[PDB]
RNA sequence: ACAU
DNA sequence: CGATGT
């Protein structure tokens, strides 16, 4: 129906699919950049916006915060909430590094509880994301 | 088909 | 036009 303006919006953005990949989180309201991953030299667009959503997560739970999280990926929102990232990147020395973050996102998932409400950008009505690069 |  | 996903 309406933006819940009070909450966190992520967003993924590479250089190839696979390539390049990062994400960052920003204040639905303001769009004031709230944390920003360092580059990852491979990696999907669903194993950065999952690892995203699970940044956002650490980030407003050690500060205390009950505000959602916004993101436009079904996908990365299923592997939430099942704590399982379905990706089909290779496993090799190029890809060691996000299969490595990925693996701890799950684990830190299957090992931490949160009640934040992990939501769908409904990008078909109010356009692109407020994270958006 | 839908979400990227 | 290609790739990642349910
Ligand atoms: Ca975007
Ligand atoms: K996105
Ligand atoms: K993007
Ligand atoms: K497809």
């Amino acid at each position: 129906e309406e933006i819940i303006w009070e909450s966190l919006s992520v967003d993924v953005g590479s250089q190839g699919n696979p390539g390049i990949v990062e994400y960052k989180g920003v204040d639905t309201k303001t769009g004031e950049v709230l944390f920003e991953r360092e580059p990852i030299p491979i990696g999907t667009n669903n194993m950065g916006e999952f690892l995203a959503i699970v940044h956002g997560l650490r980030y407003l739970k050690e500060r205390n915060s009950r505000k959602p999280i916004y993101s436009d990926s079904q996908t990365a929102i299923k592997w939430v909430k099942d704590k399982k990232a379905k990706s089909t990147l290779v496993r090799n020395e190029e890809t060691a590094l996000i299969w490595k973050l990925v693996d701890e996102a799950e684990e830190w998932l299957n090992t931490h509880t949160y009640e934040t409400p992990i939501l769908k950008w409904q990008t078909d009505k109010w356009g692109e994301i407020k994270a958006d690069y």
